[PDB]
């Protein structure tokens, strides 16, 4: 088990399928990472998360640095033993969440805990180290949407300076540099020239993987794909491409077609508790009266435990009754559905029939 | 597998240990029945409930007749397939919940859904049949606490008339009378003569088991035990004795010492989500700051999955963060703890050392 090794086993167009080997395990790509906000993938035990097929989960730094605190989790042995997940864990830098859920300067960002806090590239990298993150994300400044070329450039340029600092901060910490990986984050809003600048600077600094940031800011899928079309090719081909905050089945398939290898999004979990269930025939709102006496499983083909044991009628009842089990069952199904999606994606690419799979997927889902 | 067969395998004082054989399974007594309010044991999958050691669960008729409706559940195949629990299920008559969570008459009770509804002995028995209940409880009128001798007598006498009606309603339904069992409920508040009257009337009508009702109404454990001391002996010795709504470790041990064979209470589940965890050293509130960095499991001896994988510090974090997993883990532990309690009880009685076990239990728990 090497610190980090990305191998591409097959391609079709811009799409790629392969593996990322790390000390804590192998990550099959394209990969979908279930999101674990506060040291938990909402409503699911780690074993359940793994059982659905996930090889890696995403840990939210923002919430953890606040509660229960990075230093504390390190004192308890790290995020891995703390939450009972022994496989790889990717941690975001926290800057994003801060700018969403404040005084900003070239040194970093200061904010009030919804207490006062300072978060810089150095502190971000240290927090992720304290948590014991396997894939560390560089600390960046997200660019609001819409953004003017000038503003986008300033932010992108600041992010690149911050990327260099993240890099050095990471390399300066022996244990971290030797057991974990560092991903740089491309910015530049929807402007091609900025994206190119960011890509080259990122490549110039050198990272283990490259993320495409600033694309989950309210733009439509059409604009996102347009941006991906010219952005992903700018990134080093032999390293993973990670589309941050992007999920939603059809979004994922389109991004893979454009070269993305990694995904994360709260939709599976959040929508689940909200009553939305993903199926190959598109999403459905289980709370709708039409499911009150529907004995069929959430999805007719899904092989997840939920679809094997319970009906839509029962889950319909639980969600409308505000029952915790409803949240558990919906979330397990959705995450299982997402992993199943990724598996079909990896298989179709390995078999040189991903294009057909994508077409067939869209035809039925919509 | 007979319809109903209670066998006592061992005794020590008033305590008894044995089994109740029913079509859907064997129930080891003394037994604790996890409570499933709205067709679910809050925060737990049926397999998990079973894994903790439960042989039977209690289904709340009240909530089910309202949502999703008895007729509907019968249409979907019954409570068993609806919730994924194929073992025995005991259903309360619903009258209690109505008088708690309204126009009362000799024919029954009318109430407003917190819609208008009528619930009589006949309707109660039919609802439980529609749900597919294995152990049907007679429809009774609970006696408020405190209650005067006159009022207690009127209510007890009405309950006895209602017990006869429940009996006939049950026997008049072929499929139900042949596959399920019927338990009568003793009333009479804290008055010995009324309890005796109720017991004889109940015995006169004849039931498969006898419950001691009206004892979870705010009286202290001292008064409850006093009542149990003279009440339980009045009930037929060769049939199960069920103390309704009574849980809380020390309450259970004391009631077994006084001849009770069956228990149910929401404390395990409700307290769990509230942050209270039961241990052999007494209950603890996991939210307390003293557990923020406690790496030990909820309880040092518990063999439940939660205590094998997660620390008090993690569960402390989840509960304070309002995380669903916290509710899941706390509830699994508590129910597992309750089942472990019952096992130690059954074993000590089988081994003629229940008295010592009770003494040792109290010494440490308190
Ligand atoms: N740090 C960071 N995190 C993100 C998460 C989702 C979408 C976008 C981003 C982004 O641009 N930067
Ligand atoms: N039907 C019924 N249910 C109960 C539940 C808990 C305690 C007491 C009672 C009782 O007396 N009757
Ligand atoms: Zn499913
Ligand atoms: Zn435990």
């Amino acid at each position: 088990r090497p610190r980090f090794s990305f191998s591409i086993a097959a391609r079709e167009g811009k799409a790629r399928t392969g593996t990322i080997e790390m000390k804590r395990g192998v990550i099959r790509t394209p990969a979908f990472m279930p999101v674990g906000t506060a040291a938990t993938v909402k409503a699911l035990k780690p074993e359940t998360v793994r059982a659905t097929g996930a090889d890696i989960i995403l840990g939210n730094t923002y919430h953890l640095m606040l509660r229960p605190g990075a230093e504390r989790i390190a004192k308890l042995g790290g995020l891995h033993s703390f939450m009972g997940w022994d496989r790889p864990i990717l941690t975001d830098s926290g800057g994003y969440q801060v700018m969403s859920l404040t005084k900003q300067s070239e040194e970093g960002v200061t904010f009030k805990s919804h207490s006062r806090h300072m978060l810089s590239p150095e502190r971000s990298i240290e927090i992720q180290h304290l948590l014991g993150s396997d894939i560390v994300m560089a600390f960046d400044e997200c660019t609001p949407y819409p953004a003017t070329p000038s503003r986008a450039a300033s932010s992108m340029e600041r992010s690149m300076r911050w990327a260099k600092r993240s890099r050095d901060a990471f390399d300066s910490r022996k244990e971290q540099a030797e057991n974990a990986a560092l991903f740089g984050i491309q910015q530049g809003s929807v402007f091609e020239n900025l994206r190119q600048q960011s890509a080259d600077a990122l490549a110039e600094i050198g990272f283990d993987g490259y993320a495409v940031g600033g694309l989950a800011v309210g733009e439509g899928q059409d604009e996102m794909f347009r941006v991906l079309d010219f952005s992903v090719p700018m990134l080093p081909d032999d390293k993973p491409h990670y589309l941050m905050g992007v999920g939603k089945p059809d979004d994922i398939v389109g991004a893979v077609e454009r070269g993305i290898d990694m995904f994360d999004c709260v939709l599976p979990t959040r929508s689940g508790r909200n009553g939305q269930a993903f199926t190959w025939d598109g999403p459905i709102n289980i709370r709708n009266a039409r499911f009150s006496e529907d004995l069929k499983p959430l999805d007719s083909e899904c092989h997840c435990a939920v679809c094997q044991k319970w009906s839509r009628a029962y889950i319909h009842h639980l969600i409308r009754a505000g029952e915790i089990l409803g949240a558990m069952l919906m979330t397990e199904h959705n995450i299982a559905f997402y992993q199943q999606l990724m598996q079909k994606i990896r298989d179709s690419i390995s078999e040189g029939r991903f294009s057909q799979f994508a077409q067939d997927f869209r035809a039925r889902y919509f």
